[PDB]
DNA sequence: CAACAA
């Protein structure tokens, strides 16, 4: 099988990344239990997919109080224009990996790959988004080294929407910053393939 | 394939 982006990264996390995650996870299993912690991550996953699905109808007061995500992002969508693609599967002919980016559109007049995120903790810094930039630059490198797409994009954009309607954090990445993250991702891709053979 | 968690 051919690897995917989010799979390559979650298998190549540092020892300190796995420690902080599984320690937080067992603290949640402790306070709540195995029965509901799986229910918490089920809810957590579900809002992230709905939020993306809900904007997909926008680019083209709910029952749960997760309605703050889109209100959080309206000051972002006021600068999103010229939408060229949404939810695209991306092939990489050379480095052999696949992905599924959220959308491709112009943000503040600059064409970039946008990746929407939901989070309950604020992420003012791109360092707070962990491996999110590598996920974005992996999507652009794939789509750019692809048979199925007419254009090539250079910049990326992470947006972190919050459930309480707070102003979402746009983390724009210009051409040079994407280039550095890309070689970081280029590494990450190789520790995975070197872990297979 | 992804959602998110740190
Ligand atoms: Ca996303
Ligand atoms: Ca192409």
């Amino acid at each position: 099988v051919i690897p995917s982006v989010t799979r390559v990264l979650q298998q190549t996390m540092t020892k300190q990344q796995v420690f902080l995650l599984e320690r937080w996870k067992q603290r949640m299993i402790l306070e709540l239990g195995e029965d509901g912690f799986k229910e918490y991550t089920s809810n957590v996953f579900l809002q992230g997919k709905r939020f993306q699905e809900a904007l997909e109808s926008i680019l083209s007061d709910e029952n749960l109080l997760k309605s703050g995500y889109i209100e959080s992002v309206q000051h972002i969508l006021k600068d999103v224009s010229g939408v060229r693609a949404l939810e695209s599967a991306v092939q990489h002919e050379t480095l052999n990996y696949i992905g599924l980016l959220d959308c491709v559109a112009e943000y503040q007049g600059k064409l970039c790959v946008i990746d929407w995120k939901t989070s309950e903790k604020p992420k003012p810094f791109i360092q707070s988004t962990f491996d999110n930039p590598l996920q974005v630059v992996a999507y652009m490198g794939a789509m750019n080294h692809d048979t199925n797409y007419s254009f090539q994009v250079q910049c990326g954009l992470i947006v972190v929407a919050y459930k309480d309607g707070s102003p979402a954090h746009p983390h724009f990445m210009d051409a040079e910053l994407c280039s550095q993250y890309w070689t970081k991702w280029l590494l990450r891709l190789e520790e995975y393939t070197e872990k297979k053979k």
